[PDB]
């Protein structure tokens, strides 16, 4: 009958997102605002009701819905486009009226529909047979949620702006666009995860590879941090040799791994090896270098031409 | 069996419509003077049954609408595509008997179908099953009552005209464009909403804003009046001086934002003060200005073309 | 089993319709003639079954259906796929065979059929799960009343022809063309559909309408009627001041709308004018002329492109 | 439990039968020959176990199943495939089991299951999931099976032998493909028709008649035939004038319409003129041709494409 | 509560069962065999839980089966494929328990299911009924004879192969292929079913029906077979002309069809011909030119397609 | 999920893998190790979410995925990608989610998806609907959680480790080859293969079987296993006399297959042989050259072949 998603509690706070200011103020506008002085927002003027996130894949949209929902102090609802129920001789608009009329009892209230463009077809598709009922839907609906319960957030993650419908967009409120990192953003990026080995070198490399790395996504600074992650591990499969860096006057001799080149190393089980007796080597510039060879830039120049030019002719901010 | 959907009356008045004094007639003609005047309802004069409304999106017929629903003086119905169930088979056409139902023995009723263009057949293949019987049934269910005796009103709403159904079209009486509004009519938007703010210091600057934003609709307009609403209150969060220029008639001092370069004045944050002691400035041109340089305009201009081209198909009025 | 149709009785004439005599002669020569004289039709010579009415919609197909209801003389029940339809998601054959049994009690019956490519198709893909079975059952009960003997008349009503099935279309009795109005034919239509209005009685007139009203259905007609009817009652709401024309014959002064400076301008509103008093203008020439200027033509050329291509080497009959 | 259905017959003969030799001859040996001769079939050789026909619409399938149920001199039992389904939902394929049982418990009987494609086809939807238990206790009942088993004549019709089941075509017996006639069954189709009124008894005519025109079925020639007939009665309708042609031995004047520079002519009301002095005029070759000018041929291309595609590489007796 | 289904002993043998001599030698080792062995059965050879007999239609499973009932001397009870249903909605696997109990109760025993895909996969809609139970039931009861001595075997045949349950294959173990006869198979099928005919004993042209016939079965054989043996018949009835071959060493004046150019032949009719004094003449190579051209195979090779990738992917170690 | 997936706790054993050395380093650093030491490692190391098991057919993937599971004693869930392709249309996310539900409910479990390559597609048509949105889920449910809960592991399967996932394009994570056994592992095999039963010959003859066989397979020998079950049969069958074994020790005379004239070989027909006097000899060379004899070769060739190329290329983590 209800088949209602859970929402979680997940821990991501303001810090932890790093760069796009803009972004921010809209939201804390949009939501935290409202709910710190409610008396101001009377009379005429009324909160942002749907906002609009977009870029290209893996730069943190859901990571910055799940970022609102942790210090939101209200309910969510999070919810794909295709992943509910998707063409069973129609009926996958029950589930938004259901959604959207049970988001109304409950106030202060944040909707997410990840993906919108997946409703909408670009040459036919679902939208010529069945699916026009759900992009109806959901653009009637949206609207008088708005018009009778007054400001129930509906947050937008699309990736694909341009091919999606006009009639939408200009029902959908304010647009927030989503760049690449930038210097303090990408930087800050590095040392969020791991922090056991003691950094590297200064602030001043963290720049230079940064430059280096620039253009790249969250997901890619995601995989750059596995692969660290990995690359002791992937030096352990090099070893079966264990040298003490160390002295002898410890419990147990820190097994390092290094070649059998090296003086001092000797082998043993390296499969029953306790955690003590073990040692990661520091993380060097190898890491970034096995990231480059990875072929890195998903964001090419031709594809995002399409996201800004359809940035420029609204650009920052927007509806 | 009944599904009852709207029992409420949101406050709309007569003035709030701008564009366009005939398409408001036309309804007037049509809704509420043969209820007021049914004396003069005999013998050959007929009824004016179904009022489709159509053009770009945003312009204002759901709106529209929804002011027809405080001036009806009368019960109706609103329905969006919306007919619930098909995992029974056979209920989706009873719905349809019902609603056609409820509506003709209840003397002048009305019935609001949002969206025509998505109950809509003519390719087949996939339609012939589920709901080429659906469209099937709204055609003849406005075939007999049509003409001599009625108690029914249809309206329409779509967002696209052209894809719809000839057959639909044809049968259906009364369709109007609604265009995007004048120079007059927008200014009369900005009037309207203004509300309980303490006035605008300017009559020429209506003529400003309506003269420099082209191709703007009723919704984008609302939202840069929105907008330039919440501009001050940034100012706010920005600024931290307050000269003492509060007033000793009211209950207590009250925080406004002032200029750096300016002695006896305070600088504790809107943060640290209270909300009730608060103050918000008087709305000015720049505001605007850049609210307009913010939000650049939603409805592109190629879309109007086969809009237009509808109208010269059918046109303002109805056929 | 008991849920059946009912009857009602408008009276619609031969002669107030207009449009093609030889379809006239069909349907009288099909309905009514053999109950007229039953002895001409024993023998080889018979009455055949399923009179296929089609063509652009408004035309009044459905209305000289009602024609032939009103003076056939005949205990006849009509249906879509409104009563006749699945539930349980299985069966709606026995609907069809207690209709056509109930059909068959009293012999002077008509089954008319409006919109019968509802119920069929051509292949379906997965046809066979109800479409199939239903629209099979529909060709096995009339396989006995399209040749041979049986008192049955089935009838049918649809705006696209080129989607029924062949194998219901040589089961089926000749397929009468219904096309757009004709000058004679839409001059007949335009007094009658007004009524005893005083409408200043010239054929001239008529024949100027009939010169100027360029493709237009009979629907779309009746609206111009209904433009034409509501156009004084506008008038009386652009009525400022009155003046008694008619003599004092009648109980009280009778008002009716003028011009502003005439002689005894009486300055009340309209509402304030008694239903006794109250005398609404007389119809002119220009007021249609200007119901055309708004009222743009109907018949758009791409549904007639595809009947351009049918009528000459398809028409009456397949082929 | 217990619910049979059979019917009387009216005659109908082998000769008035016009199409394939071959088909009737075939079955002659699969009907007539077993009940004739049954030690010839007793040993190696056993009787047909079923016949399926199929072809174009209209052809005369049915009743060639009509007439070898005359020529039979057996219980013929003929029945649908949605006739015999499930009203409890529970039980369903007993009935079949019944209707078979029914078949075995009389000496040689003949089944007929008009449209054989309302189930067998399917594409993995199972009619509605329920139902192809039905056909799947058509095939392990033993019907169409080419070895041993009582003698069982099974007959069928179809329009649609490529949408029927593969499976079920291998299983069941033996096809017979029915084509359009040609010059001499045609003529043979005009023939037959005549009745009490002697048209033009010669060979000449009805080979004129076979020979201008081309793309028939046999429905759509009675249909022609039926036009013919009515002609003259519509002449009756427009006629002004009276004559006595007949002679003076007969008891009263039998009247005929006439030129109007005639010797002793009369006018009066033509529903005034009784059948007994009612003269009829005799069918002429302009009759047939008026009757051509308006009742068209009926074949189509398109049904054709996939019919040959099962019949034109392969010839005749099935795939 | 009758359970009685029926009991029956074929014919049908080893020796007139041509082809599939790896079937053959699968089903000897299955059931006859293992009824040989009451020593080592179990210990060393692992007995068969289930064998599924799959491929084109036609093939000779069902055949197979009943010769296979004649054969091992065993209590068997071929299953009714669709009735084991729930007649009331209620009681449904106590039928499962009646079958399978009385199965092995008596410990010679076989268990053949004709088209075990009857239970079509699931799809939601009706089967969460009493057919959901039915289901879990056969896996219950095929899990019961897993457990204990093997007395019982499920012989598994269908049709369509890909369309049964993954759940009840994954719990079933022997998959035997049942291609189509080879050059040799089918003409031994041939000189099977050739038996008791006149003459036709020469290998020559055994090859010859074996060359020239290609992809065929063994019911479309049979039919062929069924063809040639018709063809005197035929011959009989066209010859009118006769003449008395046989000479006084055979009692009976044999009758039999002459040549036409042949003096001194009697020409009574064939139907005259008395059962004493028949005599129907040889078969030859003509026979067999008219039903190679007349009848013809009926399964496409795409089906076959299917059967090859089910044969690639399933059979192997538990698919 | 109804049967359709298997789960136990397994008790499958590191000592009947022979020789699959590539398992044996990766799974002991990727599962094993973390197992045993959870702590053993720095900052935010957790272990691998998926292991892609790829390479021949018939090398016991499954086997190896249950010894995996077998370490933690961890329930293994597994399911066949092929299976819930073609029948249900597999719109199947819900219930994945649903699964994974449950599974998580369960402290750690293990995910075993086989044939993951049947998944993947670009062909289009109406098979794109029932497989990208599957391939996009897939694709979104390897990394569906950031670590935490996705400890709980998932093990694809794969024959042809080409085309998406699995191949040189795009993501996954760890994968390891799985190779053929060697003539040393093959042996091994076959000494572990059933329980013997009385004697056979040396291990020798089965290595020089095992040589003889270059790129056969696990399963391939498991076939030839089921083939020497079948050697004592094929006796039994083959032999019309056989041998007496009962000298002094056996009490009852016991046979063996000979010729029909030998030194004790008894003279009553295979036919004959009671129960007891039945005897499986020893299983010698002879009875090995007939099994070389009747196995094929089994395997595709140039898979192989792209797979070792594909391990040239890559192997050693994510792509
Ligand atoms: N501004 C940011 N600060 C810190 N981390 C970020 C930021 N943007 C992205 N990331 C990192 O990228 C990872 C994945 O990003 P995410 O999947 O949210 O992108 P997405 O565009 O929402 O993808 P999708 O549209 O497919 O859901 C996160 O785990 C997060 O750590
Ligand atoms: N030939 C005519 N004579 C008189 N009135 C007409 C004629 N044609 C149309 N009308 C008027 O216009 C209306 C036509 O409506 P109607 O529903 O019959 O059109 P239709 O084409 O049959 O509809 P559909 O396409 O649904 O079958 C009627 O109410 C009738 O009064
Ligand atoms: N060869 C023929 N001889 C005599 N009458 C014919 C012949 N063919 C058609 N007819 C006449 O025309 C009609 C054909 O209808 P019938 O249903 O028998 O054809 P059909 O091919 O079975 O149609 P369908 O396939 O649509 O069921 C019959 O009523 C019959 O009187
Ligand atoms: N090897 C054979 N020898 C003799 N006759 C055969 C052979 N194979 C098939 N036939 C004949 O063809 C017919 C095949 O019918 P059968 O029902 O056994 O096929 P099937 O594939 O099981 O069909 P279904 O699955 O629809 O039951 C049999 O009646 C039999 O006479």
């Amino acid at each position: 009958l209800s088949s209602a998603i859970l929402s979680e509690k997940p821990n991501v706070k303001w810090e932890d997102v790093a760069g796009l200011e803009g972004a921010k103020e809209a939201l804390k506008e949009a939501v935290i605002l409202p709910v710190k002085f409610p008396h101001l927002f009377k009379g005429n003027r009324k909160p942002t009701s749907g906002i609009l996130l977009y870029g290209p894949p893996g730069t943190g949209k859901s990571y910055l819905a799940k970022a609102v929902a942790t210090e939101a102090n209200s309910t969510f609802f999070s919810v794909s486009s295709s992943d509910l129920v998707s063409k069973w001789m129609g009926e996958s608009e029950k589930l938004v009226k259901q959604l959207f009329a049970m988001a109304r009892e409950n106030k202060p209230s944040i909707i997410f529909i990840d993906q919108v463009d997946a409703l909408t077809g670009t040459r036919g598709e679902g939208e010529s047979e069945a699916s026009r009922r759900i992009k109806t839907e959901l653009l009637v609906q949206m609207n008088g949620v708005g018009n009778d319960s007054q400001g129930v957030l509906v947050l937008g993650a699309t990736n694909i702006p341009w091919q999606l419908d006009s009639a939408i967009r200009r029902r959908f409120e304010r647009r927030i666009y989503i760049p690449l990192p930038d210097l303090a953003a990408r930087t800050t990026m590095f040392e969020i995860n791991v922090g056991d080995t003691p950094c590297v070198l200064t602030k001043e490399d963290y720049r230079t590879l940064g430059a280096m790395t620039e253009g790249y996504s969250g997901s890619d600074i995601a995989v750059v941090v596995k692969d660290a992650l990995m690359q002791p591990i992937r030096k352990i499969q090099s070893a079966t040799h264990f040298k003490d860096v160390s002295t002898e006057d410890d419990e147990t001799r820190k097994l390092t791994p290094c070649s059998p080149g090296d003086d001092g190393a000797i082998e043993m089980s390296w499969t029953d090896i306790e955690a003590d007796e073990l040692k990661e080597p520091d993380l060097t510039i190898k890491d970034f270098l096995k990231a480059i060879k990875s072929t890195r830039p998903t964001v090419n120049e031709d594809d995002l031409l399409k996201q800004e030019q359809f940035t420029r002719d609204f650009g920052q901010e927007g509806n």
